[PDB]
DNA sequence: AGCCGAGC
DNA sequence: TGCAGCTCGGCT
DNA sequence: AGCCGAGC
DNA sequence: TGCAGCTCGGCT
């Protein structure tokens, strides 16, 4: 009636007008699908209208935020809704130009959030609508599977793994997996449709608890109540899985009606969940799944040139099996490379192009399609490819991916901070000093007691001082010239320069009265230098007063909420920074255990496979054994007799989970006869025994020094360049 | 004073007003750079404003259109400019609120195009105006060279060219490309605004002679006059490139004034002759160099599975040194992509995805983010692999890249047609039936005469005569049901079906007198189906006059400017689609034979390589030959000493521009020694042999025949699966 | 007076 | 090509 | 009462 | 994530 993107129908707004249909989609993509499956007959009973993502929480929300509002402002207008007004008569309802609002999203944990929101919208705001059956719900399937001509769907993970437990031969079938409803044709849309039996689930208000379930995923007076809500989902699924016991799903067989209750303690659970996962990072490598995924990728990859941002998301998405949208991953690549004052200490990925400056916080960055970006030199150095082998990697898409996380030679978590916002919980920690760190591990590792530490910056010229446990001031810097001039030689952290300007010093020279009379910029793209006239009188006053505090040159910095998962899974709350380090020096020192047996083994095998070739040299040129012109089964049996061992290094490979095999015997050029390539062979057969014995006097502890020293070197290479 | 995006002047519309500058920019990226360049003490003089893009020519525009111009009616607030008014007195220039426009755009060809536009909107508007000094243009380098801390500045690719030619240790010096004002960062543009000297160019008028330029330029009634100006062009700097000549340009030192015909004569030409070769595809393949880019990016990548088209546009970019938009090539590769009624009759990509129906003609074509592509099965039958071999292949940005055209075995450009506008000329090529284009090929390579061609189109029900030569008519289908009902099957080609609804049948509808009482529409997304309800009376009047005139079922197709460049890059106007198969057929023809020769070569010392190490292998067995623990330099003599060949293949690819290598005699594997392996040598080195015999006792055009032969078979296997 | 396509 | 909405929790 | 970041 | 302006020449 005046609204672009809107699909109308045509029944809406007469005698039959409460026999009519809105299926509000995710996005407009959805709404083509739905569109398509809804042809050619009912166009006058179902309307469709697309919602640009997330919408608005109004349980808290102000009174200007509400009404400025272009999303729910257009659903009111469509299915002529009207702000407070009851409809617990069933005359009121005939009011609407719609008679039910079916809501079809992804089968996602996202779009379970988006079904939330707008049961929250009409809860809350229209509490008579929801006990009347208004809202439904349009489900597709995630997962199918076909062998011949026969079909099945699934609309759930549980589901689709269940199945493949109860089914014998779930190999002799394709798996299609949908990433959302973009991956259903206009052909399967019709197809959907044709079946609303299957597709449609009826919300059904069941009393009061509903209400509670409601209030409690939507209210900002509920936090903690979420808190308790989340940890007893986390708990029981654990043990679930402790136990060998499959996770509970819905949509399994075709039902009617499903409780308001039940969607948010079964559906909308799964969401919360899901965010906390991808928001709150790990305490291991510091690292969310996101960002894993991308430094996974990186690694496999191994590029020695630049990379397109835009490029490089693409191929994670690819590689890491990640089931998000590219701009996510774009903007988490952009995020991890920047290195200006008050981002990162240790950027693992190089900011090649404009990644943002101090001056406007980093969101002065260029497009992902125009930067460029790769590994930093000490990304491998911190991640060392060696512990890759003890790793445990996640299986996706019927491939390998990211592991559930890294195994850094610091705490990466403590260097470049930590912030993430989910459900329940938020993460914030500061960051820390790498080289004060090093040393806080080589005092742990000789059983030495851990210094203190406090927060730092790099290249920030100003201090931090701490007053009470985990509450900090940052003081920029500032100095005074004459009676009448002062110098601003540092902002506070994460105080960047062009808002400071318009915040605290443009108010400074208008108008209460002027302070100061003149101001002159003299700013890099990462130092910040501002010159202030003032009268004598001013500054003398600004003098007894503190500069800093006049300024607003200090900012608090409070971090209780150092939320983290274990190397578990598990959300852990830490009090300080020192117990972080602790227990990870104690996953840390293990694996390097760990990766010290898997190098026993592995060096073990490639010895033992080295002495195997350098002996069948020797014997052929002696002529102890004839291959020339010799059948391929008659000299394997001329090999198994002269006590030759099939091939170690594949036999170990194997053991980390036809007859023997001696091809790597045969693979050997014509060289290895020659004199000076049979030495080289002998040369690095008794070379590759010599790292085996080494190895083996070296304690875990003497592996993470070399790591650590191999680590600092470069680290001050890097730096020393950045100063350059 | 109420317009967005607008850095207004603080002195505008005072005393000073005529002391005031605007820039005007390519872009708002280029707005940043301006900015940051005038910062941070230079403002209140200087003004910027974004323009999105090319502007409107104005000197034929209608009424209606200018009016309703966005970007020419913020100019014209933002200056103060008023419509028809004479600026020759010196006082009616304070009215204004800005005293000089300075042009800032990219220094590319599109930049330069810019610049004439609005050059040619204050020329026909204001005359006067443009005898007062009144426009000026900021200029940016292209290249820049820097070896220390010394760094050079070049404005166009000559000078760094000519640069390179003077300078002969100039790999000794770091290479920076510009391709946009957005490659410049803040403290360059910084370096830039303070030596304004350098990068500030007046627009002078110096007479008649100029408005004769800028009229040659933007004139639709001067288009005979821009053929020969560009005709001019193409010859002049042909014959400079065969005597070795450079290419002249502008801004080598610094320049006070530009005259407009030296503007239009050396700069804005470079532009249109530009605009001509992206525009205007090359008989041979029936490619545009952006067009071949993006096959020649497929071709190198050898996609099994599908990829992103908005992925691979930007896997094109960097691998074949892409310097525009990367949607201009998105776009591309879904043109490339679509194979509905009326667009390709053998589409090289894919379209995996919706690339766009017959409905709408394309334009319902799905995002270029969500829809994949990969290769045609017949792309490399059509392009064979063998021929690369004999291409020329271009090079840019220090890698190779796509050649000047890739050689087909049919041409190309008859098949999917030609579509192309440039500046002078313009391409319209209708398209052709594949199997008939092969036929004529075979009858041409067997002397015969070359059989008329019609106009074909894939999937068309309708028909296409010829009136006059190169004027044909494309008719759809009806047919008569009853009394009162007629059938549509059929729209003629480019004729779409929502278009036609709109324009044809709802108009006869409605209101001139209603005609048909009623339609129905049955069409699927490949086929078209009208029903048509009349009374008796309409349907007996329409069939005598005709129900192909009645409904508007016929369109006319003339073809007359055939224009493309042949194989040395010479704009050629073809007269009939005969003379293009003919002069493919001897250039192709020629190729053959060039591609039989370097097989000769390669083939040659394949067999060669093979034999050596055959009588290598046979002559160890035998024990001719003694490796067991003999030394290199002794082995090497005995080698040489038995005439034994160096590496065929090594010395045969050097011959394509220390002392014998014997290297893959003995890389071989100890296998080779065995009897399976030495007997699996053996028939290789007999099969190589083989084939190199076969080839030596074939023609060229029995090379040809065997592509078309090969080719054939998999497209009636390729269309038969479409079909169905 | 609008379509066709590679560009800004 | 650049442009715009919202979530979720803790803190100034 | 607005920032921080991975998501729609 | 989807959205919008214009060029250039030949033809209906
Ligand atoms: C009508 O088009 C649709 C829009 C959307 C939203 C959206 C919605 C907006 C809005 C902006 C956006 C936007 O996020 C902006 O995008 C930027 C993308 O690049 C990175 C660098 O930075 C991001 C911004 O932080 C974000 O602000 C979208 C990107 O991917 C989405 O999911 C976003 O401003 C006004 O309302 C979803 C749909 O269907 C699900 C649609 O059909
Ligand atoms: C935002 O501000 C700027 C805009 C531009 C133009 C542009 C200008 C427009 C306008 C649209 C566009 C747009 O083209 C549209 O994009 C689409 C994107 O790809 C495919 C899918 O299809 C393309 C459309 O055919 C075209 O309609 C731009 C894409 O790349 C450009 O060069 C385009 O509508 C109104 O005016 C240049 C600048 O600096 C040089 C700017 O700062
Ligand atoms: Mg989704
Ligand atoms: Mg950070
Ligand atoms: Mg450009
Ligand atoms: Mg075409
Ligand atoms: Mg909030
Ligand atoms: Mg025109």
């Amino acid at each position: 009636k005046g609204i672009p993107k809107l699909d109308d129908a045509n029944d809406a707004g007469g005698r039959n007008s409460t026999e009519c249909t809105l299926i509000l989609t995710e996005g407009d993509s959805a709404k083509t699908l739905a569109v398509s499956g809804l042809g050619v007959v009912g166009r006058d009973k179902y309307g469709v209208f697309p919602l640009r993502g997330k919408i608005l929480n109004v349980r808290e929300a102000s009174h200007k935020q509400i009404m400025e509002n272009a999303e729910i402002n257009n659903i009111i207008k469509i299915v002529g809704l009207q702000y407070k007004k009851n409809y617990e008569d069933e005359d009121s309802l005939k009011t609407l130009r719609y008679g039910k609002i079916m809501i079809m999203t992804d089968q996602d944990q996202d779009g379970s959030h988006i079904k939330g929101l707008l049961i929250n919208f009409i809860h809350h705001n229209w509490p008579s609508l929801l006990r009347h059956r208004f809202l439904e719900e349009f489900i597709t399937p995630i997962v199918k599977v076909s062998k011949n001509k026969q079909e099945m769907a699934f609309y759930s993970l549980p589901e689709f793994e269940e199945w493949k437990s109860s089914t014998p031969n779930h190999k002799k079938w394709k798996v299609k997996y949908y990433k959302g409803l973009g991956t259903s044709t206009s052909k399967e849309a019709k197809e959907y449709f044709a079946d609303m039996k299957r597709h449609r689930i009826q919300f059904k208000y069941s009393g009061p608890e509903d209400d509670a379930a409601i209030s409690l995923a939507f209210s900002k007076k509920q936090i903690d109540d979420r808190k308790e809500w989340l940890t007893n989902f986390m708990e029981d699924r654990r043990q679930r899985k402790l136990l060998g016991l499959p996770e509970d799903y819905l949509y399994g067989q075709t039902t009617t009606y499903l409780t308001y209750n039940d969607f948010i303690n079964k559906e909308l659970i799964l969401f919360s969940n899901s965010d906390n996962e991808r928001s709150i990072p790990s305490m291991v490598d510091g690292l969310k799944p996101g960002q894993r995924k991308v430094l996974f990728t990186c690694f496999k990859r191994n590029d020695k040139r630049e990379v397109k941002v835009a490029q490089l998301a693409g191929s994670v998405a690819e590689m890491s099996s990640y089931h998000h949208g590219e701009m996510s991953l774009m903007m988490t690549i952009i995020n991890l490379a920047q290195n200006f004052v008050g981002s990162n200490n240790l950027n693992l990925l190089q900011p090649i192009g404009q990644f943002g400056t101090r001056l406007h916080g980093g969101k002065d960055s260029a497009s992902p399609r125009y930067i460029f970006t790769m590994l930093s030199s000490l990304a491998r150095l911190l991640f060392p490819p060696k512990d890759d082998h003890t790793l445990k990697f996640l299986y996706d898409d019927n491939q390998r991916v990211e592991p559930e996380w890294y195994i850094p030679i610091i705490p990466m978590v403590l260097i470049n901070g930590a912030e993430g916002i989910g459900t329940g919980w938020s993460c914030k920690i500061p960051n820390f000093d790498v080289r004060e760190i090093v040393n806080n591990i080589r005092r742990l590792m000789d059983g030495e007691e851990p210094l203190p530490m406090l927060p730092s910056y790099k290249n920030f010229k100003g201090t931090i001082e701490e007053l009470a446990p985990n509450q900090y001031v940052i003081s920029g810097e500032v100095a005074i010239l004459n009676s009448t001039t002062i110098e601003i030689s540092e902002l506070p952290v994460r105080t960047w320069t062009q808002t400071y300007k318009e915040q605290v010093l443009e108010p400074m020279l208008n108008g209460t009265p002027p302070l100061i009379t003149d101001y002159r910029e003299y700013h890099t793209d990462t130092t910040v230098k501002f010159v202030v006239k003032m009268t004598e009188e001013k500054l003398a006053e600004a003098e007894r007063v503190g500069l800093h505090k006049v300024f607003k040159l200090q900012t608090s910095l409070t971090c209780n909420s150092m939320v983290l998962f274990d190397h578990v899974g598990c959300l852990k709350k830490y009090d300080t920074v020192l117990d972080i380090l602790r227990d990870f020096f104690e996953l840390r020192l293990k694996y390097y255990g760990l990766r010290k047996e898997w190098l026993l083994g592995m060096l073990g095998a490639e010895s033992a496979k080295l002495n195997n070739q350098a002996r069948f040299i020797l014997e052929k040129i002696d002529g102890k054994i004839i291959i020339e012109n010799k059948p391929k089964k008659e000299l394997i049996k001329v090999l198994i007799q002269r006590g030759y061992d099939s091939d170690p290094v594949k036999a170990w490979k194997e053991a980390q989970q036809s007859g023997p095999t001696f091809n790597y015997l045969l693979d050997m050029p014509l060289w290895y006869l020659t004199k000076e390539k049979k030495d080289e062979l002998c040369r690095l057969r008794n070379e590759k025994e010599q790292e085996l014995d080494t190895l083996k006097r070296k304690s875990p502890s003497d592996l993470w020094k070399e790591d650590l020293a191999t680590f600092i070197e470069e680290l001050e290479a890097v730096e020393a360049k950045e100063k350059q």
